[PDB]
Parts: C-alpha cells; sequence; structure tokens
C-alpha cells in the first residue's frame, strides 16, 4: 500500500505504474486482484 492507497486503488501513483507496458502493469494487477 502506500502511495495514497496505490493511486485510490489504481488512478495513478506508482512511479506512472512502473513505466508501463509489464502486460499493463499485470492487466491492471489482475482486474484488482493483486
Amino acid at each position: 500500500x502506500x502511495x495514497x492507497x496505490x493511486x485510490x486503488x489504481x488512478g495513478x501513483x506508482x512511479x506512472x505504474x512502473x513505466x508501463x507496458x509489464x502486460x499493463x502493469x499485470x492487466x491492471x494487477x489482475x482486474x484488482x486482484g493483486x
């Protein structure tokens, strides 16, 4: 967590989603799974 609750649940932050790529950040973190 941290970073404003992971950017309010995937709203942004995390260094810009780690620069993007990476399969869309693992498909949006498992569609919100983790």
